């Protein structure tokens, strides 16, 4: 809801990704914007006529690499200048909203996690309460700059469900999945879409379901890397990074633990704190391979 240059941009609560220009005239005599970030390209969408729109694509958000494309166009082609004038202004509004979004979502995220550290830690063991809490902080002051690879975290990952002690009996693995199983996505989306704006991303409960899915999947097969592979996903299809994980931590949070004894309840409080450490720092992981012994059984 902010102002760009000579005109005030508001975000369409209605649908993600889009926005409203108070003065068309200094939009491109567009009301209506649709913003795009692809790995690393922004894309502009100007809907100018029905069916008809201005493409203006912007290379790794460097504005001298900048293209223009006229769809359906009838009528003469802006000039350049013009265009540029006002990319140039929501360029950096883009930007600054990202930037806000990222450490508007690290925050809530980390209240979640630490949050799930008080809770589980009343069954798991003050241990287990303080590591969760650092892997809280961890989240709380990370930047975007440094979220890792997808081989990169399945190693770390690895290091924990290579460990020993790691087990996960039948009886435990059909409750945990169970568990997902009972969740719906919507309700899920819902409630996530509750922590804040920068929840606010396209197809949640899409992302919700792939959680679920897979994260089923991960219990019966063991096979990790199309959950993580997920995550890295939605950021190379434009959520940040800061928010992808906030938005992962998020579900993971969400989980329903009723119907879980104390040893499921080790599982769960593990894994969830590993995925993300996982993402986030290398060293986390050691700590909590070394809790792993007092948490589970």
């Amino acid at each position: 809801s902010a102002k760009v240059g000579e005109i005030t941009i508001t975000p369409d609560n209605s649908k993600p990704g889009r926005y409203i220009s108070s003065n068309p005239e200094y939009s491109l005599l567009a009301k209506l914007i649709d913003a795009e970030s692809i790995k690393g390209t922004e894309v502009y969408t100007f809907h100018t006529r029905k069916g008809q729109y201005v493409k203006v694509t912007v290379p790794d958000s460097n504005i001298d690499k900048m293209r223009v494309d006229y769809v359906n166009w009838k009528g003469p082609k802006y000039n350049n200048k013009l265009v540029k004038r006002f990319v140039s202004q929501f360029l950096l509004f883009r930007k600054e909203e990202k930037e806000k979004n990222e450490k508007e979502a690290l925050l809530k995220a980390s209240e979640l996690v630490s949050g799930m550290g008080d809770k589980l830690g009343e069954y798991l063991g003050v241990k287990y309460k303080n590591v969760a809490k650092e892997v809280a902080n961890d989240i709380k002051n990370f930047h975007g700059r440094n979220i890792r690879s997808y081989n990169e975290a399945m190693a770390s990952l690895n290091k924990v469900l290579a460990n020993p002690k790691m087990k996960v009996n039948k009886s435990d693995k059909d409750a945990i999945v169970n568990a997902w199983k009972q969740v719906n996505a919507k309700d899920m989306a819902n409630k996530i879409g509750n922590l804040g704006k920068a929840f606010k991303v396209a197809d949640l409960a899409i992302k919700v379901e792939k959680i679920r899915e897979k994260s089923i999947e991960g219990y019966n097969t063991g096979n990790w890397g199309p959950l993580l592979l997920e995550v890295e996903s939605w950021i190379i299809g434009g959520v940040v990074a800061g928010v992808a994980i906030s938005l992962f931590g998020a579900v993971l949070s969400f989980l329903p633990i009723s119907g879980l004894a104390v040893t499921a309840l080790g599982v769960i409080g593990i894994m969830t704190i590993s995925y993300l450490s996982s993402f986030i720092d290398a060293n986390r992981v050691s700590n909590i391979n070394n809790i792993i012994s007092s948490v589970i059984r």
